[PDB]
């Protein structure tokens, strides 16, 4: 019954809250502001990431063991890797990788931890909502591997490691590490994203917007 | 009180389970195992995180939340990045960068991410605890930089940048994200680190050898520290 939302842009969250409308006390914790509003019989736990792994690991983290939300619903902005996915696409990810992570001075393959694993999985049950919610409001979602790491991609060379190694779709900077720390907590968790770059400002306002709207008909299902 | 005390990985906590030696209930959570014991009045919850920066935020966080923390120890080891950090050197971080944090496309400086900042710092009253520890004991100790990311650094060409950009003593992958958590907590935090290699091209190998030894020596240090808690 419990659910938490995070999004990636802080300008997400008030739409959030708003489309909600229900009472959401604000509550401070690590440094961060968790929204809790109850909705038909639901808690609804809603916060922003904040930027990069560190941060999003945190806010997750946080979130699970402070609120005890059962599943997990990330939105965000996201590059495409792939020329057919363009810019206002809807992606799911399908699974995730830590771009970043390189232990190759030991002769680990190029994102892989020992006591982890190099791809991150994410909800069946959770993405095929989504894909229902799309398919009714008619909206094309496309789904793919998430990359996520550290540092903002924008090089060819960059970019064409992240499709050859990892076989990414796309790219983000906390993806990732949430799904990552939801699945270490037995949490669903489903990453959605819309393709910001193939107004940033305009397109932003837009986007944050009718996600708000995906991410509640989805709770409405839940 | 309750004192945290984390490693990254199983090799740099069994000396310290073993140098407490009492009796240590497991408990499961988030992926991680903690190891809760009672020493000298003291509650102490023993883990190691598993490597790396995501690893290391969960396992810190839980620490704090789920055990109620009050201090976080962390005890492990290192690479050098200056010659007077030799192997089995002890460092303890005074200030420790994500090094690998890169936002310059949106014109920030390298390590730096929004509502936070390049440097964190660590709890002045256990880092003096630390220096007087080491001065009595006559064990040479430095206070310095340490940069962590989540590459293990094995090449003189980023050795030399860590230095440059950062001005950093020492490489590893948890310090920072670990304060980081901490510092969000208000949670006194000491980082002390061993020297296992020279994070250049024969690191691998070095870290291999030196492990064991090095893991002894911060854990040892850490213990004296809990002693005078």
């Amino acid at each position: 019954q419990k659910i938490g939302i995070l999004g990636a842009m802080r300008e997400e969250i008030t739409p959030i809250l708003e489309l909600f409308g229900v009472d959401f006390e604000e509550i401070p914790l690590g440094g961060n502001v968790f929204h809790k509003g109850v909705y038909h019989n639901k808690e609804i736990i809603v916060a922003y990431s904040k930027i990069g792994k560190v941060h999003s690991t945190l806010t997750t983290t946080s979130m699970i063991l402070a609120f005890g939300v059962q599943k997990v619903l990330f939105s965000g902005v996201a590059g495409s890797l792939v020329k057919d996915l363009k810019i206002n696409d809807l992606l799911v990810a399908t699974q995730l990788v830590q771009h970043d992570v390189d232990l190759s001075a030991f002769d680990h393959p190029l994102g892989f931890i020992p006591e982890s694993a190099i791809f991150i999985e994410t909800s069946g049950s959770l993405n095929a909502l989504a894909k229902k919610i799309a398919n009714e409001q008619h909206i094309a979602l496309k789904e793919g591997v998430i990359a996520s790491g550290d540092q903002f991609v924008h090089s060819k060379e960059r970019k064409e490691f992240l499709v050859s190694e990892f076989k990414a779709s796309a790219v983000e900077m906390e993806g990732a590490s949430v799904a990552f720390v939801c699945q270490k907590f037995g949490v669903p968790c489903c990453v959605l994203r819309s393709i910001s770059d193939n107004s940033f400002d305009e397109f932003l306002e837009k986007s944050a917007h009718t996600s708000a709207k995906f991410l509640k008909s989805m709770v409405d299902e839940l």
